[PDB]
């Protein structure tokens, strides 16, 4: 077997060993994939964690907010996999919001300067990444970002909701350019996963109206999800991501696949 | 490899060699699957066509409108794969509408007796099939019906649109019962495929406001679909179906996957 | 003032004094409207209740399941408002499901014969009514059915969910024919109202997993609804219906307006 | 009559005599409303145009991008309508995008600095405006922004699509705070209107793949809209806005009303 068998996917956004990107990559390799990898500020950290995957694989420094890594990235990657070689898949799995736009901080008190920031990171960078990586992808390719149903408002998620909505729209336009290169572009709207990022929020709000309202929300997934949802286990979202990087969903783009155990399709 | 490797899926709804069910099954076997198969009125016909797949495989007589085939079907199937054996996947891919509810016949002139009929067939039978087949499916299973975005009205499709809307809703409830058995239930909303059924409509309307309005509609997919759509080629929808019968979308149910090349996500 | 000022709307589906149709009609008249009215089996009953509105107004016998009332209805109505006169609005607000397709009865055990029945009533009859009433409506008209978001599955509602999904689709096609006559056609997706019908379900299920699961559901609206929801008070849904029968939403059709206090737009 | 009868709505975003805000205000006054009004850079211009409405009414200077007009606005407005007085409605109808994020300029070449800009204006400012205006609104109030279905990607609209998606999400959260004050918050998703802004795009792209692709798009509305769409006539969108500022849609918030003649509900 080998779903991603001798395919070449740069997975981005790893920063610990239950980061979503991570279990994507793990499952990716269990699966013949052959990965490049990007990381943010503390490379050495990421670097340390990456060292834990089945097989070894290159890591390059990507601060989505500055165009020299943007401008160089396809050079570097082709360096990483050898000139006369092309990307088969790309995994966007970054995302970020100033503490002031989330959890308990009131919605109206987040200042555009910080909103601008996490949009920049969570939404726009899906496009910048696609701009730079597409010139080196093969026909039949696949780009995949990570999504959280921004479709209906909920507590705490606040402005990130707003930036995931932007995301969904950007993904749509990305799929128009992706089309020219023969390339698919989609998001996976994951149910909640226990993650560095998940606990930045769940932590940075603790004892207010929050270690609660969001608590309900949480149990709200497993209750609603006909086949259940286990926030502890990332692999189902990673398999879902793999499915889109594969060739087995050839006819789908500009689109969102919901890996949340059916929750979003259920009212209770 | 072998995406459906030694899995056991009853595929229903085959009636020619570019029926959707067919290319599902083909790709299914190319893929270790091991199929039972059901057919409607002219079994001998279907029987004749089936004979053209990679590997041999059992066919049983299923008129979704009568409960003795419903009542017997799990017996028969377990006969077909051997007592102490269970279904891994089920493919609903039947659907039907009295000529009077479609193409050029005015919308208001279709009588409930005929509407009742094709709903019965197109929508409800997704449930009856799930009722009878679930008691013999394994944890980790997957049911998959076939869908055509009924989300927004269009010309000709008329009442079938209405029955696909019912379908989407039924699929949702099916996924609640499926959940108890560890089972996934989803639809693939295909873009248009050139099919016996497609030409029953496109034929039964020809030269009126129709060999046209629906003509536009048709080219409306390839125009809109960022990675294009080729109505001649069923396999992408079959691969998509396979992906859902696989284990690679573990965390998705009560849901619709759009195999239409991105069209539904695009306005033009 | 007089939002529906000297307009002529046949409101159907009244059967008590907190039926939805009722408060539509009340508010309709408070509002210059001038109503015809239809009723189902016990006319004398409805007849008794109707007698409680601001102004007097004609009532005709409409069993949506038989075409002689269908075939005669525009005659009768024009009789009711005087030849050389035309309908300005129509309010469909009927709907019905055999006890066996709802509350606690398992989903898989409802037989198509009963499903067929309540679809027939809940969904198709929106079309039959539009067929017969449109030939006598004025340009600028407005048809309005009643809807309950069938968009996402929930407990108890079972097959009615399925028939509201059909409804939404039918409304879409109705708006295509409505268009020819200058006529708008839309639904109002109400939040839950305490009603004869609401208690047929809530009653016919009482003490099982139901006086509960649906109980949650209920409080689920007021919790989710940013401006709150009071299941005791029909008038907000009636005002919403009036707004669509008015001229103040001129540019909207094939569409659903959510009168549920924002609930459907909120996750919690 | 007088739908907005002795109500007090600040309408923003006027800049000519077929600006959307304008016909909102016109219809608003035809309707007893009593308006304050805000304008952007050339006040004198707006000032000149405003002078053309039925009744006279105050205008204040609002550059949504600087918090001294934000910080002062409720002072000024209460000055404008007299201390011990409160807003009944608010109309957000601003929106803006750097030429580089739209029409023919490729999607990937728009730089975050300009995206940030028009989001800031088109989306975020719905919140800042709600922050400052809500402390002076009455229970029963109504805020209304302007929307263009960002739901599905299309040509030219490019990043504005992205900012309308943000908008929809922000509106959802706004309706949560609005709820506390008894206040409704919604958008009207208009079909296309011939407007200063519409021609900034249609003009700034002319003879490329655009005076065309967008041309189709345009005729795409009237074709699809069962009751038709006339891009020349703003009033139907203004009436729709009025309906939401009224009291006749009491039970709807966090929501979008489509004034596009049914187009969005139709495929063709
Ligand atoms: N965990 C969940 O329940 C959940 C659910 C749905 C979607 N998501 C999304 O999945 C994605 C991954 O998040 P996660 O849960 O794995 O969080 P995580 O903390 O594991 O990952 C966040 C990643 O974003 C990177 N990042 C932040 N700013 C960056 C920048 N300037 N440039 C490059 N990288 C940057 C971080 O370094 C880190 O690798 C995000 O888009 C998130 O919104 C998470
Ligand atoms: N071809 C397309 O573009 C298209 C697009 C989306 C969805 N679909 C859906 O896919 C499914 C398959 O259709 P297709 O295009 O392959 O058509 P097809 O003619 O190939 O298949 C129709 C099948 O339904 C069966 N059938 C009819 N009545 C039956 C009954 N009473 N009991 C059991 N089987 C019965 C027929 O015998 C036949 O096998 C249908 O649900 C259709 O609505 C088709
Ligand atoms: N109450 C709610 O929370 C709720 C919410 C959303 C939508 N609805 C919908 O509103 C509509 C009205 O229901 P309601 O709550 O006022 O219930 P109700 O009991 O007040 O009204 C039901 C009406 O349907 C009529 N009816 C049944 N079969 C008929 C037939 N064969 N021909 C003609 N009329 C027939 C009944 O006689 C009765 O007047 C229904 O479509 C229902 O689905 C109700
Ligand atoms: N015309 C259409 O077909 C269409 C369709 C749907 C939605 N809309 C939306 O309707 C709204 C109004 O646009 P329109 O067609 O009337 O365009 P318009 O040119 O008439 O209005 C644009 C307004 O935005 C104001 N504006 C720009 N930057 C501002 C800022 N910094 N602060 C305050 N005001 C600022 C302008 O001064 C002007 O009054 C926009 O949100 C637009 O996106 C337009
Ligand atoms: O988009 C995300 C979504 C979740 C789960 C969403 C959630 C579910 C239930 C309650 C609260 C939040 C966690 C982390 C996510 O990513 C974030 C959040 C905040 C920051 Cl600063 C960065 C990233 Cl990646
Ligand atoms: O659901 C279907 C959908 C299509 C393609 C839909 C379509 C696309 C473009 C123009 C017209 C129809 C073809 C066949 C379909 O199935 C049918 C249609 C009619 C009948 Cl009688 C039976 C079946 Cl299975
Ligand atoms: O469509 C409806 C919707 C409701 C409220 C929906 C609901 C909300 C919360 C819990 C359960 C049901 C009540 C009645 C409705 O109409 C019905 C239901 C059953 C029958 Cl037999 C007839 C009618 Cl009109
Ligand atoms: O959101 C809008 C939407 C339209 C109509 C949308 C459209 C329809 C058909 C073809 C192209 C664009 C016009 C103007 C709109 O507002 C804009 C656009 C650009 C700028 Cl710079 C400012 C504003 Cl308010």
């Amino acid at each position: 077997t080998g779903l991603l068998d001798g395919k070449r996917i740069l997975v981005s956004g790893i920063i610990t060993d239950s980061s979503i990107a991570f279990h994507i990559a793990r499952v990716a390799q269990e699966q013949g994939a052959q990965l490049v990898l990007t990381g943010f500020d503390r490379l050495r950290l990421i670097q340390r964690i990456t060292d834990r995957l089945p097989a070894k694989a290159p890591l390059l420094e990507l601060d989505v907010q500055n165009e020299e890594h943007l401008a160089s990235l396809a050079g570097r990657v082709t360096e990483a996999i050898g000139a006369g070689n092309k990307l088969d898949g790309v995994v966007h799995s970054i995302g970020f919001m100033p503490q002031t736009g989330m959890g308990i901080n009131p919605f109206f008190d987040a200042p555009y300067a910080d909103v601008s920031k996490g949009i920049h990171i969570s939404a726009y960078s899906y496009a910048s990444m696609a701009k730079a990586l597409l010139p080196i992808m093969n026909p039949g390719g696949s780009i995949v970002g990570m999504d959280f149903d921004p479709s209906r408002a909920m507590p705490a998620y606040n402005w990130m909701t707003v930036a995931k909505s932007a995301l969904e729209s950007v993904n749509r336009f990305v799929a128009r350019e992706a089309g020219k290169y023969g390339v698919r572009s989609n998001l996976v709207a994951a149910g909640p996963i226990r993650t560095l990022a998940m606990s930045a929020i769940v932590g940075g709000a603790l004892g207010e109206e929050a270690g609660a309202q969001i608590q309900l929300l949480e149990e709200g997934w497993d209750q609603r999800a006909p086949i259940g949802w286990n926030m502890k286990d990332a692999t189902p979202v990673a398999k879902t991501v793999c499915a889109l990087l594969s060739d087995w969903l050839p006819a789908t783009t500009g689109d969102i696949i919901y890996a949340d155990g059916g929750a979003h399709t259920q009212l209770l």
